């Protein structure tokens, strides 16, 4: 506990493409790069020669593969994948020295799922059984890992960003990955990693909305989403405030809606024109909260693949949502995040690797006095 040198820097990725960990499946071990995803609950891997894939799971080569004789069809809002369920032996080379028999969805058909040019071939769904497909009887990977081994029921994520890197500490916390203290928010319900936001500030200025709006219909912590996604009404108020605070320069309306990029000359991004964003999260104690604060370095994201521009272009990575608040990479890149499943709580601390400048730093601060925090949750 406390120090896990072998798991430090076990995450890789490229801008806009996610964070993946190396895993092995089957006997003899087949190496795959697997997207780390706290926003879903299936372990699902490419199993057929899709042209976008560097490699795929070849079940015929595994002596320990067991067929579950069941299919699964998983439609997303935009993409889809279809697979055949089975179990096999799974290990994480730069994780704990253990081997687990886990459920694997062998992906046999997909659409808009794999990314052309990405270096991952599967997704590790780290959330709970309640949102696993086809149903909650398909035990998620981490549940299998904890049941079958002596690995503690906790993992932590340091997502670094701006090619990317970071650490997934399985079964522990590594104190070198953060500064200051961890502050914990309760996991409201074990399905997604659901949390409650009690207050929102832009540059210290309160949005003054009914706090139910912040969590309509839920708020989640999701390593598998890029953006900070906010409920439509909250996004409207947030953008209005961000526009006002950033009034020194004017931008087209499309930029704020993520419909167009905005570009600047290299090394001349005016970060200081853009405001900080603070989310107050429900604390561990009645009437107690804490505040997490991100910078423009988190929410204005570089787009490097612009062939029609020589300048440095950025995507506004705060967007409107119909699925509630999503605390994606925009949030998580500022922080070391502890998914303390054993105690049904999520810890936040300032990330030792977060991108900042000489004037401002991402922050985790408390305690604050906040009343009626239970009323902020949507029912
Ligand atoms: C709808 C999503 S949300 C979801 N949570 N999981 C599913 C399993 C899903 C996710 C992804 N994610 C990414 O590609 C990606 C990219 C990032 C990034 C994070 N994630 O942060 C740094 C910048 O780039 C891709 C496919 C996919 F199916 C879906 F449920």
């Amino acid at each position: 506990r406390g120090s896990f040198v072998e798991m430090v820097d076990n995450l890789r990725g490229k801008s806009g493409q996610g964070y993946y960990v190396e895993m092995t499946v089957g006997s003899p071990p087949q190496t795959l790069n697997i997207l780390v995803d706290t926003g879903s609950s299936n372990f699902a891997v490419g199993a057929a020669p899709h042209p976008f894939l560097h490699r795929y799971y070849q079940r015929q080569l595994s002596s320990t593969y067991r067929d579950l004789r069941k299919g699964v069809y998983v439609p997303y809002t935009q993409g889809k994948w279809e697979g055949e369920l089975g179990t096999d032996l799974v290990s994480i080379p730069h994780g704990p020295n253990v081997t687990v028999r886990a459920n694997i969805a062998a992906i046999t058909e997909s659409d808009k799922f794999f990314i052309n040019g990405s270096n991952w071939e599967g997704i590790l769904g780290l959330a709970y059984a309640e949102i696993a497909r086809p149903d909650d009887s398909l035990e998620p990977f981490f549940d299998s890992l904890v049941k079958q081994t002596h690995v503690p029921n906790l993992f932590s994520l340091q997502l670094c960003g701006a090619s990317v890197g970071g650490s997934m500490i399985i079964g522990g916390i590594d104190h070198s990955l953060y500064t200051g203290s961890l502050w914990y928010t309760p996991i409201r319900r074990e399905w997604y990693y659901e949390v409650i936001i009690v207050r929102v500030e832009i540059n210290g200025q309160d949005l003054k909305m009914d706090c139910k709006e912040y969590n309509y219909d839920k708020s989640i912590v999701d390593s598998g989403t890029t953006n900070l996604r906010l409920p439509k009404k909250v996004f409207e108020a947030a953008v209005k405030s961000i526009k006002a605070a950033s009034s020194t320069e004017k931008f087209p309306d499309g930029f704020w809606l993520g419909e167009q990029l905005v570009c600047w000359q290299a090394g001349t991004t005016p970060w200081n024109i853009f405001p900080v964003i603070s989310l107050y999260l429900m604390g561990e104690v009645t009437n107690q909260s804490f505040r997490i604060t991100i910078l423009p370095q988190q929410y204005l994201r570089p787009v490097e693949d612009v062939a029609t521009s020589q300048d440095d272009c950025y995507k506004f990575a705060i967007s409107q949502s119909s699925t509630g608040t999503v605390m994606g990479a925009v949030i998580m890149e500022g922080f070391y995040v502890v998914f303390d499943r054993a105690r049904k709580r999520i810890g936040f601390a300032v990330s030792a690797c977060h991108v900042h400048d000489e004037f401002r730093t991402a922050a985790v601060e408390g305690p604050f006095v906040t009343l009626d925090m239970e009323d902020c949750g949507y029912n």
